[PDB]
RNA sequence: CGUGGUUGACACGCAGACCUCUUACAAGAGUGUCUAGGUGCCUUUGAGAGUUACUCUUUGCUCUCUUCGGAAGAACCCUUAGGGGUUCGUGCAUGGGCUUGCAUAGCAAGUCUUAGAAUGCGGGUACCGUACAGUGUUGAAAAACACUGUAAAUCUCUAAAAGAGACCA
């Protein structure tokens, strides 16, 4: 169980009561972990290749993960104007994308479900558990978990944006899960989870594990937005196009904070191959190869490692992991067609 | 058609839109009505018997008329602590009140629906309705919404209390009623959905049909209560219920306003009799048979027609009334049986 | 913006931009490309009636003549030629004196300029260069002529928002 709580704990920055999580390693052979995915479009590298990470990270641990494919959370959010169909064929994409950048489907520990087929099977034990979380929480606490559906307090909320805190919270029961390895963002609606079961009195409380939001492209974005195709690497960026924004990512010599090109490194690359090779002409100090974090923000502060060589290596890297996605929706019709269908909608806040 | 239009106009103390009405009675020849209502336990006269003379007075107009089982919306307000099975069981109880006391159905144009039943065979109809009701409206609408469960906007509100309103508009067009005969107090949802509408820019608002709000029998009761018992005759009340709550019933000589007894007069006995019929002896002025409210009023202002013989008058009209449901509920065993039942469940706020 | 070409084509002095390559946005290379807007007016404008649980208001959708003359321009019907019957096209806030809150002059307000087309702004209305899709011609490439359109391609093809009068979990 040890290597497994490392395992675990990796996969997000943010881990509440480690010492519970322990103990569901060490007892419950085959935790269930999750996320939830609202169908909005063109998907972004953080989205696809950090989580492909972190569940092989999880199913190598042993765990169980549902991918929530939340559709009507989409909608409660106007996505793509609300349109079921749209959103069905933004989700297959997604679904498709995520086959092909070696996800462990075929593990048979990863289950992709549908929010509108799996509650609509089981209404009866899912609404009345929305009504009680609606019931036990007052309106302020809802709108302060606002924040999950990327809207602020201040947004004029609609009461399904009100509501869809109380659906997002509930699905953490209706899916009986245990780990809930998510993003920051989710964390407010975690938590009323957590103080919903303390109301509900229930022992078994899930665990938390909030993963890093990775930044956009540009200074100072916190977190690629789809809103910004420059700042945000869509997993289907060409060659060229993963080259002219990394290019145009932002990334000062010798400055590590806020230098988005080191953080997708950290987070994307030494995870993916264990290692991140520079090469370099012999005058410039040839190939230099990166197997740790550390040893890369030394060589980048020290100016051994200057951008110049970071952003080559880095697009290098980028376009060579996501060539395998571009090889699948180049070759498989029907994920050609999605993704021609997801491109020709129009990306909607 | 005019005859339809005064027949149905003549339900509720407020018509609005009558031109409306009147063009739905001319083109509609089955126009279709219906009464929400949460089944919070026992049954007062107000709720019954006043039901039961409009419904029964629309149906002869032609009218279909579905009678909303709010089982799903009783439990969000709680009823009987909320449990779904003593709202059922409350609900039949309500039904075999209605059966009892002189309903139409056997007419084939009175329905009973239940609304969870209902709502889980049709939910992808149901509750896209409601969110879009959230969506087109404020919170601080549907709060404004809060009195079609009671309170006022003062009152702490939950996430489930805001699905409330929201569900209540959606029955609208999950229903698809033309005219909405209820009472008074569902008039500002009635505009959230008549907002809700005219933001769809459809082309046919349904009629209000408002029910005069019956005082309790007690001073300064604009409308009856369920936690006072003791202000509220029971249609399984026995005589002496009946006629000890009428002693203690509120009604000051030569003063008419706030008297329920003549408003109880007014909206259930010249409405069920045709007739109202004081009893008093030669030297008081001997037996007095009042067909029209007016009369009573005149006489009743003059001090010709005195409490003491209003309150016995009224004592044995309304037992006359409520004699068929107690005979019910004495013969029927699955009636006596619901009735112990209802009786046996704390009337929850 | 100018140049030689009288002129269309053809090349040059400056900017910009679309695409590629590099490159840290920056920055640098490539002529593959393009780059004047006008001629014309209207458009601040009675009321009511309707937009799937009340009224009304701030706004939006439909029915009667569509307020200083209101269908501006267009289109349909009929003509000796002058004309006529019909439809569509319905923009939004302020002033300026009038007096005050202010010793008169910001901002607003009680009044009018049906609208001082005055101050700010869009849409439709023919023509033209431009560019392309389509026709016919001159045309060996290119270029050009005339018509339809676009230049702000296109629209809630109906998921129009808010506000004031009430009985809860």
């Amino acid at each position: 169980p040890e290597e497994k709580f490392k395992i675990v704990r990796s996969v997000g920055e943010e881990c509440i009561q480690e010492d519970e999580l322990l103990n569901l390693l060490t007892k419950k052979p085959e935790p269930v972990c999750y996320d939830g995915f609202e169908p909005s479009g063109r998907m972004h590298i953080a989205q696809g290749v950090m989580k492909t990470i972190s569940v092989n990270k999880l199913t190598s641990a042993g765990c169980r993960v549902k991918i929530w494919i939340a559709d009507w959370f989409a909608k409660l959010n106007n996505k793509m104007g609300g349109d079921l169909k749209k959103i069905e064929t933004v989700g297959r994409y997604l679904i498709e994308i995520w086959k092909a950048v070696g996800m462990d489907v075929e593990g048979g520990k990863v289950e992709f479900l549908w929010s509108s087929k799996e509650i609509n099977a089981r209404a009866d034990e899912y609404w009345p558990l929305v009504l009680d979380i609606a019931q036990k929480n007052n309106l302020k606490r809802i709108i302060r978990c606002s924040q999950i559906m990327g809207r602020s307090e201040q947004d004029e909320l609609t009461a399904a944006q009100i509501f869809y805190p109380c659906m997002q919270c509930a699905d953490i029961f209706f899916l009986k899960a245990d780990i809930c390895q998510l993003g920051m963002d989710q964390r407010k609606v975690n938590v009323l989870a957590r103080e919903y079961c303390d109301d509900i009195k229930r022992k078994n409380k899930p665990i938390i594990l909030s993963h890093h939001m990775l930044p956009g492209l540009q200074q100072g974005q916190e977190k690629m937005s789809k809103s910004d195709p420059s700042s945000s690497v869509f997993m289907e960026d060409e060659e060229a196009e993963v080259n002219v924004k990394i290019k145009k990512a932002y990334c000062p010599p010798k400055v590590v904070e806020g230098n988005p090109c080191l953080e997708y490194i950290k987070y994307l690359i030494l995870p993916w191959f264990n290692e991140f090779t520079v090469e370099r002409s012999a005058d410039n100090g040839g190939n230099k190869t990166f197997k740790s974090y550390e040893e890369l923000i030394a060589d980048y502060e020290s100016g051994e490692l200057h951008p110049a060589d970071l952003k080559p290596a880095l697009s290098k890297s980028l376009n060579k992991i996501l060539e395998p996605v571009r090889e699948h929706f180049r070759k498989d019709s029907n994920a050609k067609e999605l993704l021609k269908r997801v491109k020709a909608y129009r990306v909607t806040k």
